């Protein structure tokens, strides 16, 4: 009975999300979808004990598997190592998962007629790409900074004047990128595109930063026809560079429902647990999702002593949708996506039904506004989900 | 009877909005305060006429008389020099004050209660000021990149790796700042809260770039103490260096009525012709006020040929208002901000009485949801702002 989804890795969580990712996994998983699960304790918990070698482990399991998902996890900060005895402060898995698989992170959260916006007309998400290191200086004196690309052969020196320092000092910084970085982020892009079938629209400043910016959009150019243009003319998708103004512009004078890639990691107008981010790779292969939040401090601190809390699991909740509708595109499982399409109707629909929890109705009235009685708690939505689901299922399969 | 503003220059603009400048001038402003007007043409027919001397005569005005205001002005490009016949591509007078006057922009909107927001829980506007040259290359080919100061007096050289290309090319850039230029942005940034009594907060990614924006976190705080301090305890106001998402966070969980001060020029949700910019010399005395949007292509199509129009003037208005009151806090006049506070509520009050123009008519119901009736076009609305302020006087004055 159980659907077929294969090889999907899985990365535990931390703190008040863990249990929402068990929450989730014993609800809306596990009755229903059969899956190979390689889960791989992210927890810093492990991270005190196999010296930060699964982390790396777990990343090599995505690179194979070509999907996984992860909870919410902390990073080693200062509160942790005194708190939970950290024999050290370990690398940030947000980062050391993605420098292993390079990839780009589509934030996006997530449309619920109902609930409060930025817009009250954008009725598809807009999805949020961006590509993110840098040295810098404080020359403390007059002098001339130059940037002087020296070649790797002998070649003619580059010379260039960043500026000639007189009246009191100054401040500066390199920054750099690679064809390898934008094509990464150009091919990550179109093909996030390709999956959500969305417009994409590249911006860069351009006529602000020439040379550099214009970089960047020379390459998805270069790319959008080389490559991907058959499948962008079949599906009508496009791809359109624009300026940040110019893309700015048309953001609320459009609805939405487009890849937007942005040269510059939350910032948006969305509540946290709304958005759901995901990152994949180039390759249109791998694909690791997870919520776009953080571990809940909150509900949390409230959690151990047993009071009742209320937390919105959805972004956990399409970290799957995402990696299971992602892993049948990649199998090619109809069943699979179903229920992954499915699912996030189910996980709208209980808020288009008007039942939500607290962040939800603490955002329609205002913030004190907020009462008990104009939401629900945490524990208690995990059951109307596979409840709404299971008859969104019922009359389906 | 006429009220005493002393010498206030001010830019004659372009297009759509010359006329509306004009209309404000004859309605809002000539039959209530008397002024010296030193009022220079930055039209670009006559930026064809004296060879570009005025606009950098006319900065010269304010950097003597301390205010100036500006209507919105074409900046020449591809259309204008062939439609307009023009002898060459002139700077852009918007940079072109800047440059000369240095000074900060801090862009508002203006809060209409019955409008729509970004977010529908700020009662008072957020100021964002900014910042805002850049070197950049493409470095074709493998190479280390070195950004190397090389000091005036034969000191030694300080030597950075940017990065060492290896597969593929690159590209890179140089930036820099200067300590006259951030302080710039600093006592700008604080006379800014100062004259709007609000609590400041400067915001830089810290800890993504450590020294680049440390130095400007170290130099506000270094200023807000030896420099403000004192002026902030008095009138309660605060200077809190935030990060971007440590400030953002809590820019919709605050509602508003603080200066906000970006290292990184319109973004914002709001309609332009809501935002007015304003430009100030950390001396805080030069105070250059104008409207904050473009000069209106549209409305002027329809203007040549004597069709009706419908576009809110409120930008202007308050680039007077800004002008004026800034005007009377240095020369001291209590009469003359009143009337400029007053007409602020005036242009406030109309809107807030519903009776609007089509920009916000057409932002409540949504974009083709506007009808004539449901709102009022642009002659007819320089008609009530006098008549409501001459009320509005009428029992003040
Ligand atoms: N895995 C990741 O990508 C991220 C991980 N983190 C981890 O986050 C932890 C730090 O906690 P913090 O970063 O402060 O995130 P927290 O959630 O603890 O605080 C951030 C805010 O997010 C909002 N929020 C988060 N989840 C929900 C939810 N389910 N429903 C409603 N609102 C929600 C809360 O606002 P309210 O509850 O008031 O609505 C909360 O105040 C650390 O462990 C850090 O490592 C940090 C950033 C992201
Ligand atoms: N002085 C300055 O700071 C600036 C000057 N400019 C000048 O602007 C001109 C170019 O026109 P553009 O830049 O396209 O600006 P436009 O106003 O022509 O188009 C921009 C949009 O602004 C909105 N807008 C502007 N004024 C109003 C208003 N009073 N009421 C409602 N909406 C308004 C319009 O949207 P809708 O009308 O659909 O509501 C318009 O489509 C050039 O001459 C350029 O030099 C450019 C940028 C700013």
């Amino acid at each position: 009975k159980k659907i077929s989804g294969g090889s999907v890795v899985e990365m535990q969580g931390d703190e008040m999300t863990r249990i929402i990712w068990e929450l989730i996994k014993e609800k809306l998983i596990f009755p229903y979808v059969e899956l190979d699960l390689h889960s791989y304790d992210l927890g810093i918990e492990n991270r005190d004990a196999t010296n930060d070698q699964v982390t790396k482990d777990a990343a090599e399991a995505i690179k194979k598997h070509n999907v996984g998902v992860k909870c919410a996890t902390i990073t080693p900060d200062e509160k942790r190592v005194e708190e939970f005895k950290l024999k050290q402060m370990w690398k940030s898995p947000n980062g050391t998962i993605r420098n292993i698989l390079g990839g780009t992170v589509f934030r996006e959260a997530i449309i619920c007629k109902n609930i409060p916006r930025l817009v009250s007309g954008w009725v598809k998400p807009i999805i949020i790409g961006c590509h993110a290191r840098a040295t810098d200086f404080v020359v403390p004196g007059p002098g001339k900074v130059e940037i002087t690309y020296t070649p790797s052969d002998g070649t003619q020196k580059v010379t260039y004047l960043v500026h000639n320092f007189e009246e009191g000092g100054g401040v500066a910084m390199g920054m750099y990128n690679q064809d390898k970085s934008i094509e990464d982020f150009a091919h990550s892009s179109f093909q996030m595109a390709l999956s959500k079938g969305w417009p994409l629209y590249l911006s860069t400043k351009n006529t602000i930063l020439k040379k550099y910016d214009g970089r960047f959009k020379d390459i998805f150019q270069e790319i959008y026809d080389k490559q991907y243009k058959s499948q962008f003319e079949a599906q009508k998708i496009w791809y359109e560079h624009r300026l940040i103004d110019d893309m700015v512009a048309q953001a609320m004078k459009s609805e939405g429902g487009f890849i937007w890639a942005c040269k510059n990691v939350a910032q948006g107008y969305g509540s946290l647990g709304m958005m759901t981010s995901v990152l994949v790779c180039p390759d249109g292969k791998t694909v690791e999702a997870e919520a776009a939040h953080g571990t809940v401090t909150r509900h949390y601190r409230m959690y151990q002593k047993g009071q009742e809390t209320s937390t919105n699991p959805i972004a956990s909740i399409f970290a799957w949708t995402r990696g299971l509708a992602h892993r049948a595109k990649l199998d090619n499982n109809k069943e699979l996506a179903f229920f992954a399409n499915a699912l996030e109707e189910v996980s709208i629909e209980t808020i288009e039904a008007g039942f939500m929890t607290k962040d939800l109705a603490a955002c329609i009235k205002g913030l004190p506004n907020v009462q008990r009685s104009d939401y629900l708690n945490t524990f208690e939505f995990m059951d109307k989900l596979g409840e709404n689901l299971k008859i969104k299922l019922a009359q389906a399969k």
